């Protein structure tokens, strides 16, 4: 349903949902084959050597939790598997009510059209589009919200990447920007069942495997914060004082990560700072409402001013008065803000998937495993690794790398 058609890496390009594309702001690059799996969402089965200029080399840089393999995702078979793996994960996520809500929010989360220097003109920002090569060879500029792409040099460094603006802080000013998620459905992390063990850097080999659907959901949640322009400034961190090994090393974790995980982790952000951020972003939305009201012109005859004004009215859940003037209703703002920051959390997704998972973001990496979720015999949209009939359905046996040994190959231990 979420991905209505089957995609094969070798399917011929049609210039519509299967095409060679170029990422603007990415400098000079060769067109790469991409697949549009859903409205506003694309997948590029390639290692990411375009978003960051100084990150085009896949070989292990000079001399930590990291894993390198310059050959991963270099063959057509691997790219086909990557595409099928990612599509499958989106479907697993969409199969839950929470995931359906999240993906709906992501599609509705179009980056704001605030690219004009004139306050009466509404214009798209080039950081939020890709250039799509058409059958006739010409290019077609297309707006999009999300792009799933292969990892860069460090295979296990999953993260959101987005292009910046000269002056605008798009991921924190309420505007939002297109997010490129480096991710792989072909590897997963190992964790320990015991809290005392999982949060200790010297113990555990990583007996249980993280369900990659949770990992992708985690990145999607993080991406949606950036899409709605309410990501917490990275300089806002928590000087961990709840873990003796974190304090010992003076390690710090950004509020953004704690918020994304949810559960008890989010409670580390004290009430004052919580209100501070909410007030801040409430004001940013008011700014978007004013800009819309001040808009009398629009660029790009792909839609009318009335249409786009309404698109953002929906995205930001703004209120329109009798005169057709937009404003931000505190109740509505608080509702949307809470949905994006408290309802969509890693902890809540675990409850929906019914999988075993780390209990806190404040733990220690144990290991990385190679996996293959494409075959139904190994992983299904409905149960992940814990197959219904199989003897893998209970006690999370499917995620148990010792019992379900054939589905996991430990590549590196971090403990
Ligand atoms: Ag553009
Ligand atoms: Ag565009
Ligand atoms: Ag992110
Ligand atoms: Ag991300
Ligand atoms: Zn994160």
């Amino acid at each position: 349903m979420f991905v209505n058609k089957q995609f094969n890496y070798k399917d011929p390009v049609n210039g519509v949902d299967i095409a060679y594309i170029k990422i603007p702001n990415a400098g000079q690059m060769q067109p790469v084959k991409a697949f549009k799996i859903h409205n506003k969402i694309w997948v590029i089965p390639e290692r990411d050597t375009f978003t960051n200029p100084e990150e085009g080399d896949l070989n292990p840089p000079p001399e930590p939790v990291s894993y390198y393999d310059s050959t991963y995702l270099s063959t057509d078979n691997e790219k086909d598997n990557y595409l099928k793996g990612v599509t499958k994960l989106f479907e697993r996520i969409y199969s839950t009510d929470l995931g359906r809500m999240l993906l709906t929010s992501i599609v509705r989360g179009i980056p704001f059209w605030g690219g004009s220097t004139i306050d009466t003109e509404l214009k798209v920002i080039d950081t939020n589009c890709i250039n799509v090569i058409q059958p006739d060879g010409s290019y077609r500029s297309e707006e999009l919200n999300l792009v799933i792409i292969g990892p860069s040099a460090d295979i296990i460094q999953f993260e959101c990447k987005s292009f910046g603006h000269d002056v605008l802080n798009l991921t924190r000013n309420g505007y939002g920007s297109t997010q490129y998620i480096r991710f792989s459905p072909d590897f997963t992390f190992g964790f320990e069942e015991s809290l005392e063990v999982d949060t200790n850097p010297l113990l555990g080999a990583g007996k249980f495997a993280t369900d990659p659907a949770v990992t992708l959901a985690h990145e999607l949640i993080h991406a949606e914060h950036r899409l709605y322009g309410i990501a917490i400034n990275p300089n806002r961190v928590f000087k961990v004082n709840t873990n003796a090994y974190y304090e010992m090393s003076g390690l710090e974790v950004s509020f953004e990560e704690l918020r994304t995980f949810g559960g008890h982790d989010a409670k580390f952000i004290d009430s004052l700072q919580e209100n501070e951020f909410r007030l801040y972003y409430y004001n940013k939305f008011k700014d978007v409402a004013s800009t819309l009201n001040k808009a009398k012109s629009i660029i790009g005859t792909t839609a009318s001013l009335q249409y786009m004004k309404n698109v953002f009215k929906e995205k930001y859940l703004l209120s329109e008065d009798t005169s057709g003037k937009f404003s931000v209703d505190k109740l509505k703002f608080d509702k949307l803000y809470k949905m994006l920051t408290e309802i969509y959390t890693e902890d809540n997704f675990v409850n929906f998937f019914k999988v075993i998972n780390r209990k806190t973001y404040l733990n220690f990496d144990k290991a990385v495993f190679r996996i293959n979720i494409v075959p139904d015999e190994n992983y299904t949209i409905k149960d992940g690794f814990n197959l219904k009939g199989a003897n893998l359905s209970t006690n999370f046996n499917g995620q148990n790398t010792e019992i379900n040994s054939r589905n996991f190959t430990r590549l590196k231990n971090f403990t």
